[PDB]
């Protein structure tokens, strides 16, 4: 006897030659009937020229049922091995250059996507996912009395909080309710290494105490955290028992207004005040310190020299003999930059 032609029609053992050619106006509507269909052929990549796009296709019959042009192209494999390593590799840099600066946040990955490149939103969360496989959530971000970012969950599980490590500690935050910068790994490593065993430090504006641990990691010291965000608190608290077992010093987590909180407390060796952005919180900072200050701002690189002024005028204005100096911490915008004043009490 003979086999029914509907088990045959499976066997063949070559590859699919074969694609789709289609208006680049109609490659979006017609990616998602092929792959409605399901005769999308993941096998190979896509190509494009400067009006039409052709996508590979496991079924030229069902393509034409389909009323799309058939075309016999050799079309490239899809990559075995990736050697991705910047999203760049990954995008066109139409929509690569109007990105903002891409962030991961222990397993969530948070981008800043203008309205006008959102059309795009669905190679981008590609891009981001091949580039970074562990992540399992990505978020849109929007702008920052909590500084907290706006953000909305684009791809992945529907949750903002996570635990992130840096620097030798375990940092829970939640991004819909407290501030988090990874990118400040590096200072908090530096003042942590500039830091003498036996200081007392306190720091404002302290948020889940980044700062504090870091700092209590390396160097038995005693640190004051001021923050007036009860979720910051609350996740500090958790944060404080959750590294317990590998800080050498020891943090007191305040909840409170520094405004109001810092008038009423002793003064300090050091001073580290991660200043929420546009504040001004340099007089009540500076005293409080008795040997040193960290004094965080965002300023325009034309105004670095009246930063400098400012901050040796309030010394002056308290009395103090001090050496400041300034250092770009990071490109904020354009123009703009992130800077510390180190500033260092004489006697
Ligand atoms: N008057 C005030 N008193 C105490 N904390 C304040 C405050 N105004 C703003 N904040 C807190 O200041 C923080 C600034 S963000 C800096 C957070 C943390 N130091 C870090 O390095 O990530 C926010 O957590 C915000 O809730």
């Amino acid at each position: 006897s003979h086999h029914h032609h509907h088990h045959l029609e499976v066997l063949f053992q070559g590859p699919h030659m074969s694609g789709v050619k289609v208006r680049r106006e109609d490659a979006k509507k017609v990616l998602e009937l092929l792959k409605s269909v399901g005769i999308l052929d993941g096998k190979r990549k896509a190509i494009r020229d400067e009006k039409y796009v052709i996508f590979p296709v496991t079924d030229t019959n069902i393509a034409k049922s389909l009323g799309l042009e058939v075309v016999d192209v050799e079309l490239p494999m899809r990559p075995e091995r990736q050697i991705y390593k910047n999203l760049e590799d990954l995008l066109p840099r139409e929509i690569f250059k109007k990105l903002g600066r891409l962030d991961i946040v222990g397993d969530i990955a948070i981008v800043s996507i203008p309205d006008e490149i959102l059309s795009e939103r669905e190679v981008i969360v590609s891009a981001i996912r091949k580039l970074y496989p562990k992540v399992k959530v990505i978020a849109r971000r929007g702008f920052h009395l909590y500084r907290i970012r706006e953000l909305e969950v684009i791809w992945g599980e529907n949750r903002l909080h996570t635990i992130h490590k840096e620097n030798g500690v375990l940092i829970k935050v939640d991004l819909s309710k407290v501030f988090f910068n990874p990118r400040m790994k590096g200072e908090r490593y530096r003042i942590a290494q500039l830091v003498n065993d036996g200081e007392r430090i306190l720091v404002p504006f302290a948020g889940v105490i980044p700062y504090p641990l870091v700092i209590a990691r390396f160097k038995n010291v005693e640190v004051y955290a001021v923050e007036i965000n009860e979720f910051a608190v609350k996740l500090a608290e958790e944060n404080l028992e959750l590294n317990r077992d590998r800080l050498k010093g020891k943090i007191k987590i305040i909840h409170g207004d520094v405004f109001e909180v810092l008038p009423n407390l002793p003064n300090f060796d050091r001073v580290v005040s991660p200043t929420p952005k546009g504040v001004d919180a340099l007089s009540l900072t500076l005293s409080k310190a008795e040997k040193f200050l960290h004094y965080y701002d965002f300023v325009h690189e034309s105004e670095i020299e009246r930063f400098r002024e400012r901050v040796l005028e309030e010394c002056r204005r308290q009395g103090k003999e001090c050496r400041v100096s300034v250092r770009k911490v990071s490109d904020y915008k354009p123009h703009v930059y992130k800077v510390c004043a180190d500033v260092e009490i004489l006697s």
